[PDB]
């Protein structure tokens, strides 16, 4: 019943969405044993909000008669430190929203208008978390490593 | 994520059409509370809250795209003399104010900025909301008489 | 009906309230995207006070039959960095004081008595401002700016 | 401590004006109610309250500074016949007390009573109040006019 | 329906007692005040209340009747400058008061305007009750003595 | 900087305060000793407002980068009966009085409207304490000395 | 019930030292309060308040011994420029009023005056909570340097 090329499409948000899920939970868990437990709380809710994403796309899919494709995992950017890790994600989160755009188009173009309005939803989730982790960098760069951390140990 | 140049032009000139909204309407409300009209004066100052809070979303976007928000660039306020001049310089300046916004909306379509996009089609929602209160006060001083209109709008 | 030169001193006060309006609320969302929740927030609160002074103008200038000036606006002082930014609303400030205090005087040589009341409240809600600037400014100065700066990450 | 003897004059002045004001805005008030319209009676009748608390804090002040209040002398009392010559009276009233209250703040000043200022100006601020609310009226009057104008002063 | 002319005469001249009143008690309630003698002052201050109140009934019914409430023409205070004398100079006007209460009531029963006969036993019952206080008030001066009765009325 | 002649004055009328601080404080306590228990706790209040006055000077004048005097204390007048203390107390106010007025006049020959306003509420409240201060010598006159103890005996 | 007239002027030597510990811990609090860091400013405030207590017990107490006490004499203001010095003169003003309790509860003891003690040793046991907080204050500033140390006690 749907668009074979937009259920690709959704499929490869989705395969984004489950890689972002493992590697944001593995990032908290690592901020938490180090003892920076804001930004492990923080990281914990990014998390949880890619699998709110992956949920509604699994649950599109399979509405337009396709099979959800949760067997294939990319590859998580695991970091091992505080900078590298934020960058890590970062960088997940860029190639994420450019693939979104591209599946968008897509939907434009063959008339999909309600799954269109889904990944606006989700790419503007992920680029509110563009902001978060932009300035979390920045806030490194203006106040220092260590200062940065210390504001971030206690929730 | 630094955004299209033009997208920022865009968005700076919708901020532009903002302020002057701000303004013209605020001086509107406090002309009508000074002349005892102020179920209208109320109003006024909704809508110029409303356009404040637009500005507010749309100078956030542009500092996340990188750009630099322009809060200096006053254009010209349309200021009435009477009710009738008023609301009809209100209305002048909402149909502006939807035209450039659909061409900002063209143009978030055609480099995919889609968040950009949706921010302003929420805008243009509540733009064509205030046309449709302006044109409505409009038509309500040709239906019941200018001086019918004022006695309904003299108390909150 | 009222005083020419009152109304023009007024509708010159009303200008300073219009730059600072537009240069706080600027500065307020600068430090929100740089990640300073609790500098933001504080210039949001002051950009808000700006707001309810121009309001009072605005009515008493009707009152008084002139017509009130939106329409020239004077030059923003943006800073790029959070010491500048406090120092140019400090610059701000005492300009305003200056205008402000030279109302006063003219309103008490022609006896309205009830504008000077009003310009005095705003100058001591002008003067508050000062007070917090110029703290904000030997507090850089006595911790250093970094450590000012993750003071102010948290509201 | 006894007050400067042209200082407790001039609240004397200001009083007796606050004495008419009292028995003009308390009949004024009544006759609106008589006529059937409450919301001019139930406006006027806290014009009148107002009025009221001013005189008691002005001899108050007269006593402490060891002065005399006159409550003795009353001067004319300016009593319209209908609407629109009632607003009109009361502003004509309210425009003589705001130029004896600014003299008499010139005279507080010169001798150093600032807290009969003060007292004054609360007073000056209460008084320039009721001007904006009657010369609104009257403004009304001519946008809606006077027969709307009374139909929307008709129930409180 | 207009009023008999000689019972309006009669309820202006009875307005015109209240009047009186009014200013009297609140001038001799900010005395007692500002001497510390504020139980005193807080009766005085109720009494004057209660003056207003009636003058507020019988404009209102000078009004209904379609005649002209004259609050122009004030009689004379009687301020005393000691408690003792103040007291007596209140019990003096409400003995004037009850007397002009009593012609008017005959006048009005001749008339058959029993409402206004009715509106005036009304103000004469509270006067009544406030020549009570006053005797009371001057009998205790002399069982007690003029500084044990001050004494007892310092402290609200 | 502040104008040093204002700040002059403040640090003058900074010491009146001191004076009465400790004279009113130590009245009270004397008139709680006799048992006079309502004169005690009125007094008590009066100190408390001067405490207030003194802590606004003090923050007037460190805002205007001058030196709060709290050194200097002038001299108690302190009575050894009712009646006298009443008239000390009087005394001290009404000198405070004229001091206020020397300064308020100096504030607007300057444009310190801020201070102007300050000493101004310091002078509404001392006219205050001036009118409980003569009506208690008045009714010490009208119902005796025997009297007027009595009734200030409980609270 | 006359006191002793040596615990009488070791009651006022204290209240002399509790009377320049007021002054000089509010200057203190207000400087801090003015320098923007509001913790130190709020807990020296109340510092100040504990001593006016003090005071307040010591003054009652002089009385019931039919003493004087001595408000009049106020020795030298210990008053840093800086926050350590601040502290460490707060330190100082502790070490010098613990000294002379001790001495004024040895002649208690003496002349077998256990009230006043009693009273001594609270205020004493008070006096140490001070310097407690004091010198762990100045172990701070060396454990983690002054800058660290300010920045925790800017905000309440
Ligand atoms: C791969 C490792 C994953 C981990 C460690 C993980 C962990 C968690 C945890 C700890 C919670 C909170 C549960 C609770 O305490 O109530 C949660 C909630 C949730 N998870 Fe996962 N999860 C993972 C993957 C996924 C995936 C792949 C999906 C869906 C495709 C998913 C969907 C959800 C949903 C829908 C919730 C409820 C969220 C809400 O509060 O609305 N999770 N997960
Ligand atoms: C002539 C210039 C302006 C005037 C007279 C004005 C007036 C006001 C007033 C009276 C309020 C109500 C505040 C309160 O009572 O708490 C307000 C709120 C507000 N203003 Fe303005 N304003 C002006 C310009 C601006 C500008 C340029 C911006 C932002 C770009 C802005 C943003 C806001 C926001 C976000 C609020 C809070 C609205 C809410 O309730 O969510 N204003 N303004
Ligand atoms: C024609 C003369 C006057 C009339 C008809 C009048 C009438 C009234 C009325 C109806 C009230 C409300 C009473 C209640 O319901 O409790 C009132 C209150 C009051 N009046 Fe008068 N009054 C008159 C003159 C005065 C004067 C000469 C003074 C003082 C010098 C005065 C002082 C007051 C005060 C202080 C109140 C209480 C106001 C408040 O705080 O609510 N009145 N008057
Ligand atoms: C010398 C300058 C002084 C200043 C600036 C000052 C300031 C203050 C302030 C601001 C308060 C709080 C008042 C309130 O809002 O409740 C206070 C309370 C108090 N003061 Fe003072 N004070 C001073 C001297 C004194 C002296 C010399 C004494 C006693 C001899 C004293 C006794 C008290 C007492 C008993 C309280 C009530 C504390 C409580 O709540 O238990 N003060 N003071
Ligand atoms: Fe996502
Ligand atoms: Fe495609
Ligand atoms: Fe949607
Ligand atoms: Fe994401
Ligand atoms: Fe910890
Ligand atoms: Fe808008
Ligand atoms: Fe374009
Ligand atoms: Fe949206
Ligand atoms: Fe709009
Ligand atoms: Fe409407
Ligand atoms: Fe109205
Ligand atoms: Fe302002
Ligand atoms: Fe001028
Ligand atoms: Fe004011
Ligand atoms: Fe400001
Ligand atoms: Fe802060
Ligand atoms: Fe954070
Ligand atoms: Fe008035
Ligand atoms: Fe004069
Ligand atoms: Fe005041
Ligand atoms: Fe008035
Ligand atoms: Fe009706
Ligand atoms: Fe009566
Ligand atoms: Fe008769
Ligand atoms: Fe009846
Ligand atoms: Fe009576
Ligand atoms: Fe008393
Ligand atoms: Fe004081
Ligand atoms: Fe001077
Ligand atoms: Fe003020
Ligand atoms: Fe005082
Ligand atoms: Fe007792
Ligand atoms: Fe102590
Ligand atoms: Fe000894
Ligand atoms: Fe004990
Ligand atoms: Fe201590």
């Amino acid at each position: 019943k749907g668009d074979k090329k937009v259920i690709q499409h959704l499929n490869k948000i989705l395969g984004n969405e489950l890689i972002a899920i493992n590697q944001y939970f593995l990032h908290s868990r690592m901020w938490n044993d180090w003892g920076l437990k804001r930004l492990g709380a923080h990281e914990y809710h990014e998390s949880i909000d890619e699998m709110k994403h992956a949920d509604k796309l699994i649950e599109r899919i399979l509405f337009l008669e396709g099979l959800p494709n949760l067997q294939d995992l990319g590859k998580l950017l695991i970091g091992e430190n505080t900078q590298e890790m934020l960058q890590c994600d970062l960088n997940l989160e860029l190639k994420a929203t450019k693939d979104l755009r591209e599946a968008i188009v897509h939907c434009e173009q063959v008339h999909d208008y309600v799954s269109r309005d889904l990944l606006k939803d989700i790419l503007e989730s992920e680029e509110e978390h563009i902001d978060y982790l932009e300035t979390q960098l920045g806030l490194i760069q203006k106040v220092g490593l260590e200062n940065y951390l210390l504001s971030h140990m206690h929730e």
